[PDB]
């Protein structure tokens, strides 16, 4: 019913999320869980 | 000079760029440091 010009602005559907309190056991975070498990196994074996 | 329809595809100018060792725990110190550490241990 009307004439449009070429798009002066291109858009689309997008996701908006909100932009952290430390965990109780976050002192284990520097090392991976597999490292801790293998440390326990190595301790037992040693 | 010609009639274009609405864009069936949108694009722009973009940048294309080209996309741990087993004993990598030794990497902080140089190889010569480890070798001289062994020598110094023997001498001590």
């Amino acid at each position: 019913v009307i004439d449009f010009s070429k798009p002066f602005m291109s858009l689309g559907i997008s996701i908006m999320i909100k932009k952290s309190k430390p965990g109780v056991f976050s002192f284990l975070d520097p090392l991976a869980y597999e490292i801790w498990m293998c440390i326990v196994f190595a301790y037992i074996g040693v």
